[PDB]
């Protein structure tokens, strides 16, 4: 449905700092990858069973924001806390949270 760059700001001290993912989204499942090729294939997590929220003050917000959380474990899986989105403008929040919307992922 929609492909683009996205940094994701909750890493575990493993492996912590943010860092930009390359991401598609389909109807069916969301897949995370380190690269625009569409190898590495990090992690992926099915559309629905998400929700789309904001985030609070507890990042240096030098981007836009948002994060798309598991509804019923307390972390997304194959990654650290729930996935939280840094885009480079709001129109991209915006554009993700409408495709994320028309994927089947629901309202906080």
């Amino acid at each position: 449905i929609r492909k683009g760059w996205l940094t994701i700001n909750n890493i575990g001290i493993m492996k912590g700092g943010s860092k930009e993912y390359w991401f598609v989204l389909t109807a069916e499942n969301l897949s995370w990858y380190k690269d625009d090729e569409e190898k590495e294939k990090k992690y992926m997590l099915s559309v629905d069973n998400l929700k789309l929220r904001d985030v609070e003050k507890g990042f240096m917000s030098s981007k836009h924001i948002f994060a798309l959380f598991n509804t019923e474990q307390r972390n997304v899986y194959k990654d650290y806390r729930q996935l939280e989105l840094a885009c480079e403008t709001q129109e991209e929040v915006d554009s993700w949270k409408a495709s994320f919307l028309r994927a089947g992922v629901y309202p906080e």
